[PDB]
Parts: structure tokens; C-alpha cells; sequence
């Protein structure tokens, strides 16, 4: 891919945080925390999962950006509707207003209903999301393997405008407390 001249300069919004989250003052790392993070509850806020948006909105154009997740068990990753459920239990899937991958239990998914087998020879440690707004499209890259494509969702309804879309994974099993990282430019 020849994406990487579309690069944006991604943050995260501390206010749609789940609780437990800890955002880097960079506001470019997440992790999660040993406990709630002592912030008041707002109707933005991720309840029921280890969620934050970017703080950037697109509703035109093409975009790129990457994400570090080294040494991690479990996470998913790519952009969602604004207007996407809050509170409560809900799937990844774009009829819900996402377009995502994830790992999970050594295996990595495509967040369609149901979830699709991706076919990943090199683990990767960076992964690059690429979206075209007008094309209807969200692809991913594994950065570590030469930028090799690991899906392409398309004929997207975006339906709204587009945030950048995080999971840092539950840490049940002690091996998943690393942060996800917006690697520079
Ligand atoms: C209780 C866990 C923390 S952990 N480390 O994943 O066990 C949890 C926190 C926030 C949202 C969902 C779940």
C-alpha cells in the first residue's frame, strides 16, 4: 500500500473513556487501569468495555493512521459511527456502526456478523487503518509484515460521521496490561 501520505494526527478524547482506562497527557497511549480512574460518569463514556474514541471526527476524504500493539493478548481496532451505543452489552459489527478487527485467544477476527477468520502469517506488533470515506471503505495493514493487507471491509454505510475506534482488551489473565500506542508520522 502507498497509504501512508493520507497520515492523520490521531488523539484521544479522555471523555469517552470506560473509567478504567488511563490516557497518556500525549493523549496517544491507553491502557487499562488497576481500578476506576476517580472520573465522573457521562452518557459518552464506554460502560461495559475497555473502550475509547479518537477525538477526531471525518465525515470526507481519505485517512491513515497506526497503532503499536506489542506484547498484547487481546484488542480490537478500526472506526465507528459518533453515534454508536454507549452503555450496555453490544457486538462489533457494521450493522451496529463499526468496522473493526481484533485478537482474540491467539486468533485474529473481522469484526462482520458473524466474525470472519483473518489469515495472519507474521503476528503483527503495528497495524495501519486506512479509510476512504467516499469509496465506502476500511482496509488494514500489518505495518510489521511489509505493510501486507489484512482486510478490506467495503460497500460501507458509514451512516455519520467516522471515529477513530479503540479496545484495550480485558487483563483477566495478567499478560494483557500493555497500552495501545498512536505511533508517529
Ligand atoms: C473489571 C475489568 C478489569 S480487567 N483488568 O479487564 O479484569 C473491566 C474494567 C472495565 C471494563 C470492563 C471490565
Amino acid at each position: 500500500h502507498h497509504h501512508h501520505h493520507h497520515m492523520v494526527h490521531i488523539t484521544l478524547d479522555r471523555n469517552t473513556a470506560n473509567s478504567w482506562l488511563i490516557i497518556s497527557k500525549d493523549r496517544r497511549q491507553v491502557r487499562m487501569g488497576d481500578t476506576h480512574q476517580n472520573v465522573s460518569d457521562n452518557k459518552e463514556r464506554f460502560s461495559n468495555y475497555p473502550m475509547v474514541l479518537g477525538a477526531q471526527r471525518f465525515s470526507s476524504g481519505k485517512m491513515y493512521w497506526e497503532v503499536d500493539v506489542t506484547q498484547k493478548e487481546a484488542w480490537d481496532l478500526g472506526v465507528c459511527r459518533d453515534s454508536v451505543q454507549r452503555k450496555g452489552q453490544f457486538s462489533l459489527s457494521p450493522e451496529n456502526g463499526f468496522w473493526t478487527i481484533w485478537l482474540w485467544q491467539d486468533s485474529y477476527e473481522a469484526g462482520t456478523s458473524p466474525q470472519t477468520t483473518l489469515h495472519i502469517q507474521v503476528p503483527p506488533c503495528q497495524i495501519g487503518i486506512f479509510v476512504d470515506y467516499e469509496a465506502g471503505v476500511v482496509s488494514f495493514y500489518n505495518i510489521t509484515d511489509h505493510g501486507s493487507l489484512i482486510y478490506t471491509f467495503s460497500e460501507c454505510v458509514f451512516a455519520g460521521p467516522l471515529r477513530p475506534f479503540f479496545n484495550v482488551g480485558f487483563n483477566y489473565s495478567g499478560g494483557n496490561a500493555a497500552p495501545l500506542k498512536l505511533c508517529p508520522l
